[PDB]
């Protein structure tokens, strides 16, 4: 029964990087004691350990485990570790891996291992101070000379190995080197801790070692082991702060519009609503497209008053996206006042107005909120890569996007929205060629630039932050290209083009009215939706005239005509039909219990009533089960005329409403007539549903 | 200027027949004076005129016109007649015709007439008494010797003709013999008198003579000339009577059913409603068909109590129609109490209950009321014949059937309904072989039997009397063959099978009700219509069961079924569709202004609700614009259950009505449900119109 207090973990680390702190946090979890050597190739490792071991030269009572710091996390307790080391019958136990290195010619000299790791790895070992001192004291070589060779040549001595009883950890009982065993390692879960199991040897290693190229694989494991994320306690390091009286850090806001993006006017307006003192935020905005110049210009006088200072970079600059992200990020670096940098792409839709706070309270170096393309799996981060630096899907990927497991995660790639510490920009990565420099995509060059400096790229799915717009095929050849975004961005299209109280009226609560017997009146369209549909209609500018036939029933003749434009003529039928299924259909089935509509409508047109031409519509029936009648402009302001009238009930809709729609049975019992418009112009949208 | 008072018309007539009285009525019209000789072949004519002329032997001041009586009517005034006779420069003027008779060998001796009638006719002449006496006194021959030869041989004497200045009326200036000139004669009209014009010679004859076979042609003319019927004064001989306190003449009513006839039960019932003292009427009824035995037997206990005496002759007698019309008519002849005989066929529908009075006040020998197959020209009389005794159309035929000209008319043929004087049966036609005797059709043999005795067959269109049923193709292979009579007899089918107050409700006056919002309730079917449709339904006895699909809409499935029988199954769809167009269609267009229905209905079925099987009908919509729902039995007497319910309006038709029908919109807004029937059986007729 060896005392866990006679054990010492030693490691070498020249600075307190993210990995060294990750290692110390796991060593503090199991109550280890770690001696950090040199907080001030590779052969300088042995030289430091050599001097440190002279203190403990004659300490037969002491066990000493030396491990790497950056590429290492711990997964077991010192008690269990000593149990396995004593169980090994070895005075000094080295780690074992799959590859002979450096000299591969020495592979023949190594003893024969039946079905296990056969070669040595000097990244981690454990032994008695006396036995370890006897070895490290043979060092007399230069700092640049390889240490892996020093131990390799000493272990490979059959007599020297026999004398000091030196063995390798062939079956990864204590040391698990990841390089060469990536398929041998899986996660073992518990209530409040996580481990790794070696499915090859059915062992639970204590030390996890991401040697060689398996760095991002260790970052993945390091999100759980030992108490990264637990099935019961959740994440154990996240916040789950700012001084009350004092102000928050000064932020540099950078907005990027590198392609034509939907609902852009809505995004700049959204920038005035972030719950952060605007006197503390400088705005930088790069617009790459002349398509968006009108939108920036509309909102720019407001941003200039809101924020502390603003600066625009326009399309006349001929700035490539990478050069602008250099300039934006480098503008913050050269200002010591810039305490935080925040890059936010136009396709990012932030529905959480405290996003900037949440990410700054998180006290990380570089961090990003999780945004997901609504109803899909595509998000602004990657869980894994390929050997080609192309997207792959990691084991816990779908788990995170669906928020089954939440926390702050070490991931290989982040995009669109992130917050970067000001000091980290100027201290650990002072270069300007962060995005530009090589043919690799700027956003990929970005994450690569931070990985190559050993900086964790964190991702927080601790809360709901926002979503990502689909800009993949945004047709800009319309007067209002957003009016066709009903399929690509259903959520955003609904917020901007559907009446706010539509939802509330649909879920009961008595908003819907019934002015005539079986005529129902509810809010449907928004005032922006009506203004843009009217404008797009008149922009086509080819209204029906004489010799125009319609699907109306008066007497026995369908001769009843109208100054209209059908959706087919402007190529908007597909979109309007989806509005019927998504929005009108549910309403009709609510108002007429027992009826089921698939929203079949072949006749969809927009009507125009002017005192010069067809100011009224004579009484007719409809070639439809039910008919939808949406008014598109204000009565008394855009026109001074009557509305609709149902003769069989002697009931008149005196004043229509700008966004409200009428719903009546068409084929019978509701003989309707359109009252004359006397001044101005009256617009309505008509749909003969269920013919 | 010859005095019209020195003129004498002489004629020979052995009895006051219908023709002699017709002749005297025209002679009294123009204020002629006529001496009737012998009120007590043909040579006895001259013998009588010879003796009469000896009185006036030396009367040079006197003009004497001799004419036939039976085949003659007058058309001019004695003043105008004498004008033309004086204008002739002839002492004795004979009539002229187209045929030489008797001896045709004498045709060569007759003088040559350029373009006119060349031969003599002793049926009418005018001359001086002295000149006429000199001729008639040469008679010494027998009564049987032909008189036409006596004058022919005397006129043909060139010297004798020269001496006495004898001429013929070649151009029909005075005498118009009809035989041979039928196309030369047309009617000339005036305000209060009618004449004839000879289009061959452009003359207006005074005397009209129906010699030879042109007897019915004279009967036709004799209906107008001189004051038979005038465009202003109308008929001048009709009634246009019975003692108040005293009783009317005893009548013998004979009803004939020689073929299966529609609406027979309705006709026997109608016999109890004739406005004639039933204590004065004996009923004879011959039923030739066993098909009608149930109908006679149903009504017979009522007839026996109503009428004075009744007698039936049934199909077990094997009586041919002619033999029964002999027996019936001959039964009255052998009873002197029978003052009038009245034969009435089953196809005759008398809508005027005073028909027997009207025809007896008319004081004719044999007379008939004008009945017409509704909406057609076929009626129970003929205006003319063919040389074959087959139907032809006379000049005034359509005029009479359409009642442009009205009166009592001398026609060649009457059928179905007529009234015959009792004395005429026993006196002028005592024979029994009136209908039977020869292969000619009994009704044709009948009129022929009265024509050959010189009896006028009168016809009265002075009022509206009735109509004639179409028995031509009466399918008797049904439980109630009359239910299929909607096309053949529309008027009668409506009286018996359409609710009495349907018409009144359709012409406003607020009978129709509206128990739920757009559900209208009106009377449609009669209680006899419902009882017979129900009975015919259950008589088919093959109701829908399991695996039965219907055209109802509940949720998204048309699985809603019913214990029904469609009209197609019993072969009644054609008939029910006509009811929809004729009766339902007009009502729907009245209740829903602006709607136009051609009564399109593909689904027409009768429903049955029993407590053992499908007592209710779950909520469904309809595959129809509007739906017709007629209840067919009494609630509370034939069943004790609920009716219809409209869920969207929370309105319930608690109690349906036996003949009333419901009308609601089907496709929407009226989710309906059939309430459970708890006792008995509930029947409804459903029609999904306008799908
Ligand atoms: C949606 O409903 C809300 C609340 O019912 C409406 O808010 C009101 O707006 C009117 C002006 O339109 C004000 O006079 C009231 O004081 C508001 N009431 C509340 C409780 O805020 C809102 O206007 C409706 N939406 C639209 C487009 O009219
Ligand atoms: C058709 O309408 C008449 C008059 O509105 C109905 O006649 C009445 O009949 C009820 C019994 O059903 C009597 O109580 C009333 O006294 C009658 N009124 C008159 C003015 O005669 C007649 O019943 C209706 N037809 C049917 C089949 O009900
Ligand atoms: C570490 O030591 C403290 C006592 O100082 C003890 O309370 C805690 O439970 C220990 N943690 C572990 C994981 O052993
Ligand atoms: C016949 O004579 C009477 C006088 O007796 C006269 O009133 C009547 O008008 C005459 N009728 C005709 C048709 O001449
Ligand atoms: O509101 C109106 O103008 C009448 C609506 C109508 O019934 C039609 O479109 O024909
Ligand atoms: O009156 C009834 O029984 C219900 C009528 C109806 O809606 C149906 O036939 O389905
Ligand atoms: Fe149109
Ligand atoms: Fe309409
Ligand atoms: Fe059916
Ligand atoms: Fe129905
Ligand atoms: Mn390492
Ligand atoms: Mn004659």
């Amino acid at each position: 029964p060896v005392n866990p207090e006679k054990l010492l973990v030693i490691t070498v680390a020249t600075a307190e990087t993210e990995g060294y702190l990750r290692f110390l946090r796991s060593a503090e979890f199991f109550n280890y004691t770690v001696r950090t050597l040199g907080l001030g190739g590779g052969g300088q490792k042995v030289r430091w350990l050599k001097k440190e071991m002279e203190k403990y030269a004659d300490r037969e009572d002491m066990i000493i485990m030396f491990v790497d710091s950056y590429d290492v996390i711990l997964a077991g307790s010192p008690t269990e570790l000593l149990k396995k080391f004593v169980q090994s019958g070895s005075r000094l136990l080295f780690s074992a891996e799959s590859f002979c290195w450096p000299e591969w010619g020495l592979a023949e000299q190594y003893p024969e291992v039946g079905t296990g790791k056969r070669f040595l790895n000097s990244g981690g070992f454990i032994g008695f101070a006396t036995t370890i001192h006897q070895i490290v004291r043979q060092w007399k070589y230069k700092d640049d000379d390889d240490d892996q060779l020093f131990y390799t040549r000493l272990y490979l001595d059959p007599g020297l190995r026999e004398k000091l009883s030196l063995n390798l950890d062939h079956k990864s009982r204590i040391f698990q080197n990841l390089n060469g065993a990536l398929d041998e390692v899986v996660l073992k879960f518990d209530r409040n801790r996580v481990r790794i199991r070696n499915v090859a040897y059915d062992t639970l290693p204590i030390v996890v070692h991401g040697n060689g190229p398996t760095k991002l694989q260790l970052n993945y494991l390091g999100n759980y082991v030992p108490n990264g994320w637990t099935p019961e306690g959740g994440c154990g390091f996240c916040n789950q702060t700012l001084p009350g009286g004092q102000p928050p850090p000064r932020v540099f806001l950078a907005v990027f519009v590198e392609q034509p993006t939907p609902f852009l006017p809505r995004f700049l307006q959204r920038l005035l609503l972030l719950d952060y003192p605007p006197d503390r935020v400088t705005l930088f905005l790069h617009n790459n497209e002349v398509f968006h110049e009108p939108h920036i210009a509309d909102s720019w006088p407001q941003l200039q008053d809101h924020f502390s200072a603003v600066k625009l970079v326009g399309p006349e600059e001929a700035l490539s996206p990478g050069e602008a992200r250099d300039m934006a990020m480098d503008l913050c670096r050269q200002d010591p006042e810039c305490e935080f940098y925040f890059s936010l792409d136009a396709d990012a839709v932030l529905t959480n107005l405290q996003t900037l706070r949440i990410l700054i309270e998180e006290n990380r170096k570089v961090i990003a909120p999780m945004l997901s393309r609504h109803g899909k799996l595509w998000s602004n981060f990657w869980g894994a890569l390929s050997p080609d630096e192309y997207y792959a899907r990691s084991e816990d990927y779908v788990e995170l996007v669906q928020r089954k497991r939440v926390g702050v995660w070490n991931v290989p790639y982040i995009s669109q929205a992130y917050v970067i510490r000001g000091d980290t920009l100027r201290m650990e990565l002072p270069q300007r060629d962060v995005f530009s420099g090589s043919d690799t995509d700027p956003d990929m060059a970005f994450c690569k630039s931070f990985r190559d400096k050993g900086i964790f790229l964190h991702l927080s799915n601790q809360h709901e932050f926002g979503r990502l717009l689909a800009t993949s095929r945004y047709d800009t050849e319309h007067l209002h290209p957003d009016l066709w975004q009903i399929f690509d961005n259903p959520v955003d299209w609904k917020e901007q083009y559907i009446h706010e109280n539509y939802s509330r009226a649909l879920e009961g609560e008595g908003i819907v009215e019934q002015p005539c017997p079986d005529v129902y009146w509810f809010p449907l369209l928004s005032e922006q939706m009506c203004d843009e549909l009217v404008a797009e209609m008149e922009h086509y500018g080819q209204w029906s005239g004489g010799r125009h036939e319609d699907s109306r029933l008066a007497g026995g003749y369908e001769n009843v005509p109208t100054v209209d434009i059908h959706m087919k003529q402007v190529g908007y039928e597909d979109q309007w039909l989806q509005l019927l299924r998504t929005y009108v259909g549910p309403m009709t089935e609510s108002l007429f219990p027992g009826y089921h509509t698939k929203a079949r409508a072949v006749m969809n047109f927009v009507v125009r009533y002017r005192p010069d031409e067809q100011p009224s519509l004579r009484p007719h029936h409809d070639s439809s089960t039910f008919t939808l009648n949406v008014a598109l402009n204000h009565k008394g302001l855009d026109y001074e005329g009557g509305g609709c009238r149902f003769l069989r009930y002697d009931c008149v809709i005196s004043s229509p409403r700008k966004g409200w729609a009428l719903l009546h049975p068409g084929r019978l019992t509701h003989y309707h007539e359109g009252l004359p418009t006397t001044w101005g112009t009256r617009y309505i949208m008509v749909s003969f549903v269920d013919p």
